[PDB]
Formats: structure tokens, C-alpha cells, sequence
């Protein structure tokens, strides 16, 4: 089973399409080792992540789990779930379509050249802060926010910005070298402890990897250079041409204290204040 928002679900109620009615695109990109494909649903545009026949009984329930969980979100900041067709294989997952690849690609393609402005970042900081808020309302821990786990419905204007995966939720519901130290707060490498604060720290490195334009977070460091470097109370610099408002939002989320940290409502409203700040939304971004 498998429980969220005072509900517990199972299988049975995620709405199984006919494996005949559904037809592959397109490959659109790897994963942990998953794949995911442009797909139809007679005709709807969907996304299909598959899990490999090639796989153990863990992974049959880690997929099936993954399935559960992202069915009973509602919320327009957070991809749908349109079914999924298990009973046949391989077994496929059926998601929202998002036009716009994942956010960290997004932003490296989209770096100005020889387009984007300010305020269009702080929209896509708006909208995962948004998803982020809703998921903290309903208790539910990420544990994994990342722009590689973000997805935008459309490259151009307009965008919307939404948590696209649920893989390490679902792995608490593999090692050192793949845990995401760089988005972790201490209490968090170092405790194992996780709470709606360890969403909080991750926004914040996130917030960094929106306004550095798709960098690598520590982008000189290791991961084990930037847990002494975190613990010690070191903290990343701003990212080029970053506005101190927005800066001073990402310092916010990187306190030491998980209760010195905010929570995802005063994210928003700070992040709404930035979109408010004519010095901050007609500052340029760096080519
Ligand atoms: C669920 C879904 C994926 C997509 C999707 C669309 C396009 C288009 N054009 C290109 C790539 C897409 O995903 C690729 C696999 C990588 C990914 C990144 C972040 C994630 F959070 C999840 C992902 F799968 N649309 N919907």
C-alpha cells in the first residue's frame, strides 16, 4: 500500500490503460536506468517511463510504488499521472508530456548567446516552490529536489515549471558515491534525518542552479570536499549577476539550523517580492 493526504491506495486504483491503445513516439531520455518515450493514448499526448524486463523484484515494486505516489498529487506544479499499463510487459508508466525537457538542460541550451530574462527565472522558481509548498501542506518529504528532477511544459513563453520525479521518495517508502550530497543539508549527510527543512536546503541549491544558468553546483568541488565545506559553515557564492534579493533568499534556505530555515509559504512570498523588484527583474543575465 501506499498513503498520502489521509488516503491509502493500492493498484487497483490506478487506472489501467489497455496495453493495445498505447503506441511509442519517440526516445526522450535516459534515467537511473529507466528509459522514457513520446508516447499516444487513443489521441493523447503522453510520456512513457518504462521499467526493464531485465530487473529484479525490488525494482518491480520500487516502479509499481513510483506509480502510486505521483497518482495522488493534484496539483498544476506537480506532472500528472494519466495511468499506467502494468499488466502487460514491459511495464509503463503514463505521465504528463512535457514539451520543455527536464530544467537543467533547459537552462544550459537556453544560456544567452550571440532570450531569457530575469523574471522568467524567478517564475520557474516560483512554480517548483509552489509544487514544494504543496507537497510540505501534505507532508511529503522530496528529498530530491534538483532542476535534473524538473520538467517545463513548453520552452518558450509561457512556461510552467513542474517536480517532474519521485524516484528517492520512493526509495525511502543505493550508496554513498550516488547519494546527492550536494543538495543535502547536514543534519541530512550526516544524520539521516529528513524533513520539510531538507526540501528547504535542496530549493535553495536549486535556486542557485536556476540563476547560474544550468551550472554544477560547488561547481570546483567533490562531493566529499562539500560536505567538510558545508558542516564548516562554508556556502556557495552567488551565481554571476545574481540580485542580492534573490541571493539572500538562497542564504536563507542554507542555514546551519533546519529551524533557522523557512518554510516553503515565505519561500513563495519572498520569491513574489523578487518578481515585484524592478532593480531585480531588469538586472541582465550574463552571456
Ligand atoms: C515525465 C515526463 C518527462 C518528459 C520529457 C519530455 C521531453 C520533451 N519534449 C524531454 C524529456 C522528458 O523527460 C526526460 C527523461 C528526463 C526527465 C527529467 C526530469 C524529470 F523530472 C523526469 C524526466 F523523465 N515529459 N514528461
Amino acid at each position: 500500500n501506499y498513503c498520502f493526504a489521509g488516503k491509502t491506495s493500492s493498484i487497483s486504483d490506478l487506472k489501467e490503460v489497455p496495453r493495445k491503445n498505447i503506441t511509442l513516439i519517440r526516445g526522450l531520455g535516459h534515467g537511473a536506468f529507466g528509459e522514457v518515450y513520446e508516447g499516444q493514448v487513443s489521441p493523447l499526448q503522453v510520456a512513457v517511463k518504462t521499467l526493464p524486463e531485465v530487473c529484479s523484484e525490488q525494482d518491480e515494486l520500487d516502479f509499481l510504488m513510483e506509480a502510486l505516489i505521483i497518482s495522488k498529487f493534484n496539483h498544476q506544479n506537480i506532472v500528472r499521472c494519466i495511468g499506467v499499463s502494468l499488466q502487460s510487459l514491459p511495464r509503463f508508466i503514463l505521465l504528463e508530456l512535457m514539451a520543455g525537457g527536464d530544467l537543467k538542460s533547459f537552462l544550459r541550451e537556453t544560456r544567452p548567446r550571440p532570450s531569457l530574462a530575469m523574471l522568467d527565472l524567478l517564475h520557474v522558481a516560483r512554480d517548483i516552490a509552489c509544487g514544494c509548498q504543496y507537497l510540505e501542506e501534505n507532508h511529503f518529504i522530496h528529498r530530491d529536489i534538483a532542476a535534473r528532477n524538473c520538467l517545463l511544459t513548453c520552452p518558450g513563453p509561457g512556461r510552467v515549471a513542474k517536480i517532474g520525479d519521485f524516484g528517492m521518495a520512493r526509495d525511502i517508502y543505493g550508496g554513498c558515491a550516488m547519494l546527492p550530497v550536494k543538495w543535502m543539508p547536514p543534519e541530512a549527510f550526516m544524520e539521516g534525518i529528513f524533513t520539510s527543512k531538507t526540501d528547504t536546503w535542496s530549493f535553495g541549491v536549486l535556486l542557485w542552479e536556476i540563476f547560474s544558468l544550468g551550472y554544477m553546483p560547488y561547481p570546483s568541488k567533490s562531493n566529499q570536499e562539500v560536505l567538510e565545506f558545508v558542516t564548516s559553515g562554508g556556502r556557495m557564492d552567488p551565481p554571476k549577476n545574481c540580485p542580492g534579493p534573490v541571493y539572500r533568499i538562497m542564504t536563507q534556505c542554507w542555514q546551519h539550523q533546519p529551524e533557522d530555515r523557512p518554510n516553503f509559504a515565505i519561500i513563495l512570498e519572498r520569491i513574489e517580492y523578487c518578481t515585484q523588484d524592478p532593480d531585480v527583474i531588469n538586472t541582465a543575465l550574463p552571456i
